[PDB]
């Protein structure tokens, strides 16, 4: 596509299969030009917003967004750079640690050539797939960077019990 | 076990035939479907999942057609994989003007499962098509039709279709 | 990931027939012309030498069943290479678990390979990726439905044996 | 509940990046994992056949095996695994630089569970999808490990336009 999201919980690989994808149009010389978030912990800026960003993305012929939940503009952002003519890649979660979805991300997914949400495996049971992200830490705050001591993919039913 | 498996993607995707074809496969198996339209495998049609009432327990598999008509859509998978069917749902996951049917968005972040499929273009015949565009005026969000009322376009198709 | 060949494959009553079609019907809507090739537009042949030309006049050449025919490596080698978008569905594994060498050699000339997968006929629980025959014989053809062939998962396949 | 699943594609497909991918989803759920290589504990090992791992792989969960199209008897391996409730994951090259099938590749098709083609992009015109592996150099040896420096990925057009020479 020109917008292809990759979606899922965490755990899944998200970012692992935006850089397999990166790295295919790379070995053909295409130009990438990475995005990362300020704050999360192969990259050319970290921002905290696309908007400073600026014009630097338009030497390039891919635009990689690790982390899009982060991003409050993403999707203009996006829309943009594929209006430009622009391989836009997106890695993001689209589900919060309450299962409410990141509307920026949301909005991504109608406006994208190409949508893919992958699984993680369950942490908890162990033996299914994994679609949903849970905070192990107490917390109120929407965005709380961290990685497997904050949070664990589970499955539906280990989400619903952990919940309880 | 129960699931939620989600197909969305632009007018004549085949999102129909996908959810059918999947059907299909359980009902081989001797599983038993209930298949929801907006108006043992039992048909029904509703203008809202409220009107089902209890029916949909008998079965196995639950499937949704047209999931973006649906206003409960949502709740109901939820509902119906927490009782351990599994459930599928065929819907846009945008409009003709490329906004998202925010419902199926919430569906996205709740399912086991996401394939965006596409179409072909009908405008240029030469390449993958994400979008709808509706060919009448008409400023109603829900207008039930076919390809008299909408065809599917490409992202370039669909901004030069918007311009004139 | 679509190209100028796409073969589908999967066990038995995994819809691969279904999804043939699904492909064939987002082509018809966008104007374009589609052949549709079945075993003994559309025509069926006992195998495609016997189609002759007038596949060239198609945008789209659908093969359905594929294992039954001989030659459909190099039939849809030749068809890609004259521009046309081939489809090919069929099985890629006979009753006893064994490869149709002409298929598994299109797995390598193809640009899109998707295995389908069907529900367990036997356990009703799991994925089904083979196909049992039901009943008693030899013939590696032998046309039938589920009055002779259900789709199994791993385990069943092979306590069934 | 074991299973086989099959990764092809041409090279610089990200055939290993994807079986890593995969790996690495059982292993944050302490699930053990077995990666076998070509001449939660995550165990590696080369070897030049499967015969020689011997029955290590028997403690583990999963086992990976990268490259496949050089394991002579990788078929009957996976087969032996899976059989034994083992979750078995290969990457594997369907096809040689001559569009010929590795054999034994195809018969792991009609045996695993999933089977996912990955594309490359065409190295030569940048344009399309790539489905098949051109050799750069001048070698009649079916077997000649190497990266960039000796081969390319390909669309369909690509690859007859260069073999015409
Ligand atoms: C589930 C999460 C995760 N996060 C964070 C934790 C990680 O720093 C990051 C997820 O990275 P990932 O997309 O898995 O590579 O987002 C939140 O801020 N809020 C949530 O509700
Ligand atoms: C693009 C559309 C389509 N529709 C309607 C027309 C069709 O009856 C139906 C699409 O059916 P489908 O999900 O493609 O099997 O949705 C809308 O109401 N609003 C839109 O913005
Ligand atoms: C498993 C089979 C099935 N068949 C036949 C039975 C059906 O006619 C056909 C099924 O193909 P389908 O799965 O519909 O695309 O193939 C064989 O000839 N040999 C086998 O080993
Ligand atoms: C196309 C090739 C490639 N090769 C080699 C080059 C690499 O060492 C390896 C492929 O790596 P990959 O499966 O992409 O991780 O196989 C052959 O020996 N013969 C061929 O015909
Ligand atoms: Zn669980
Ligand atoms: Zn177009
Ligand atoms: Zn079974
Ligand atoms: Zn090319």
């Amino acid at each position: 596509g020109r917008i292809e999201l990759i979606i899922g919980p965490m755990f899944a690989g998200k970012t692992t299969e935006l850089m397999r994808r990166v790295q295919r149009h790379k070995h053909a010389q295409r130009s990438c030009y990475i995005i990362k978030y300020t704050g999360d912990t192969t990259a050319n800026v970290s921002v905290s917003n696309l908007h400073d960003v600026g014009d630097e993305w338009r030497k390039y012929d891919v635009i990689a967004v690790d982390e899009g939940q982060f991003f409050p503009d993403v999707a203009a952002f996006c829309s943009k750079a594929a209006d430009s003519g622009k391989v836009v890649i997106v890695s993001a979660l689209d589900a919060d640690y309450l299962q409410e979805p990141f509307e920026e991300i949301c909005l991504l997914v109608s406006r994208a050539d190409s949508v893919v949400k992958l699984s993680a495996v369950c942490m908890e049971c162990h033996n299914r797939k994994a679609s949903f992200t849970y905070r192990t830490v107490k917390s109120d705050e929407r965005k709380l960077v961290g990685g497997s001591d904050m949070y664990m993919s589970v499955c539906r039913s280990c989400y619903e019990t952990k919940r309880n």
